[PDB]
């Protein structure tokens, strides 16, 4: 990577947000006036340390990262890293969370809701494509590039977690939030590219209902939750919710990730895209759950 001083090159601004080992601040190039992101990531930097994170899982991103050039991912640009810090000058993806925004609408359609959810199925289709698993897939790490335009750009963030796949699996920590993640993370297994689409079956069901599908009443039992993959269609979130759209989650929240609906899979379903007027009709005539949808995404 690069050994010179960030400070040289960029100057920064306000936090953007933070992780365990991670802050990310607003930056500006020098010499182009350009602005980016600025991961910072603290490396535990001895492998017996534990108050950083592993340079090798650091490399990993960045070597995920710089492979990547699709619109609905977000870009590496450059790569710094002193004594504690690796930085990542990655590209600014200014118009915060995908949820917040929705939440602002008055309603929304599941057609409307599906020309959202398709950017996100693109982004994944691409890294699927490559081999890569995201890992990580919650709609915190589903930001919108600009959050003032007529349709905006959805982009993926946050590749910490992310694998490349050459063997189908891989048998790893690969621990992210209890809410979010398949059966098989929960309970340590091999991993592949199906997680991540159990993940979108979770976004998805939340973006149309306004409830999480396995939250536990304690983190204990949301991981319980999702290990006995229990989850229900409770009438008093779906109600309005096309038969479509369950059918499109029902085939995603499958315990056997061999069983699961794939990636080219799900951007040929009907939901996604209709064979016919009567299900883009369907679609149409679906709803968000919007007054659930807009106190989950106030939590």
């Amino acid at each position: 990577f690069r050994q010179e001083n960030v400070d040289d090159y960029y100057d920064t601004g306000e936090e953007l947000g933070s992780g365990q080992f991670a802050v990310v601040k607003k930056c500006r190039e020098k010499s182009t006036g350009l602005q980016y992101a600025a991961k910072f990531i603290k490396k535990r930097r001895t492998k017996s340390s534990r108050r950083g994170v592993s340079r090798e899982d650091i490399e990993r991103e960045v070597s995920i990262l710089k492979e990547i050039q699709h619109p609905n991912v977000i870009t590496l640009h450059e790569v710094y890293e002193n004594k504690t810090d690796v930085i990542l000058i990655l590209e600014l993806v200014a118009g915060g969370e995908l949820f917040d925004f929705l939440a602002e609408k008055e309603s929304l359609t599941e057609e409307e809701a599906t020309e959202f959810l398709k950017q996100i199925l693109n982004g994944v289709y691409y890294l699927h494509s490559l081999q890569i698993a995201h890992f990580d897939l919650k709609p915190e790490n589903i930001m919108l590039l600009d959050r003032n335009v007529p349709k905006p750009r959805i982009k993926i963030i946050d590749f910490g977690l992310a694998h490349k796949i050459d063997f189908g699996n891989e048998f790893k920590n690969i621990f992210g939030t209890p809410e979010f993640v398949a059966p098989e993370i929960v309970n340590y297994e091999p991993l592949g590219l199906e997680a991540d689409m159990w993940s979108i079956g979770v976004i998805t069901y939340i973006l149309l209902s306004g409830a999480s599908p396995f939250l536990g009443d304690t983190k204990q039992e949301t991981l319980a939750n999702v290990s006995a993959v229990n989850y229900e269609f409770e009438d008093e979130y779906f109600s309005n919710t096309s038969a479509l759209a369950k059918d499109f989650i029902r085939r995603l929240l499958v315990k056997d990730p061999k069983k699961r609906m794939t990636i080219q899979d799900s951007l040929q379903h009907p939901w996604i895209k209709p064979k016919d007027t009567q299900q883009a009709l369907s679609r149409k005539a679906a709803a968000v759950n919007m007054e659930k949808f807009k106190k989950f995404a106030a939590r």
